[PDB]
């Protein structure tokens, strides 16, 4: 499907889980692949990620150190860890590390967005959704700043109108869109301009 290989990164906290489910449900296996940092405690992201999956179509699981990051997955950032997009050759792959909480959180949104600006560049699409606090706004304006599309939930449709708030407020969101659109949004943008092998 794409000449070059894509992925989306997405950070959200309170009325995630909710969110995170709408987002993903459209997807179909030849989806390219999803990195979630969801603000919650360790335990919960496997149950998280089981729930997920049982829904979806794409596979849903909570990441571990090293795997390779494959289309048509979902990937949720352990508690209590920070997750990273990391670079073996030529793969993609999960880093799971226990650095010190960023923005009082761990998994940080931040950690993840600032490691997937370093390494996917323009070939990610970062997207900031419901959510207290700070967490992902200076990770979203890097990636922003690196060249990939970035996306922010808006406020009517926002429980917490806080981390894409404070994103918006930080000059790194290319749009805002409403949670009924976000899927639409980023699978289009990711998949736009020359994207598509023809």
């Amino acid at each position: 499907l794409l000449s070059s290989e894509k992925l989306i990164a997405i950070g959200a906290s309170t009325g995630g889980t909710e969110a995170i489910r709408h987002v993903l449900q459209p997807l179909p296996l030849s989806s390219p692949a999803v990195i979630i940092t969801q603000h919650m405690p360790p335990g919960f992201t496997r149950s998280f990620a089981e729930r997920l999956n049982k829904l979806c179509q794409i596979s849903v699981k909570e990441a571990e150190d090293g795997e390779r990051v494959l289309p048509g997955h979902a990937y949720i950032a352990p508690g209590d860890k920070h997750m990273e997009l990391a670079r073996s050759g030529a793969n993609y792959q999960i880093k799971i590390h226990d650095g010190p909480p960023v923005n009082r959180h761990r998994p940080s949104v931040d950690v993840l967005f600032h490691s997937v600006a370093k390494h996917a560049g323009r070939n990610a699409v970062g997207v900031i959704l419901t959510g207290m606090g700070n967490d992902g706004a200076a990770g979203m304006l890097a990636m922003y700043q690196a060249g990939a599309w970035t996306i922010a939930q808006n406020e009517a449709s926002c429980v917490v109108f806080g981390m894409p708030r404070e994103a918006i407020n930080m000059g790194g969101v290319s749009e805002v869109v409403d949670l009924s659109q976000v899927s639409q949004q980023m699978l289009a943008k990711i998949s736009a301009g020359q994207a598509i092998r023809i």
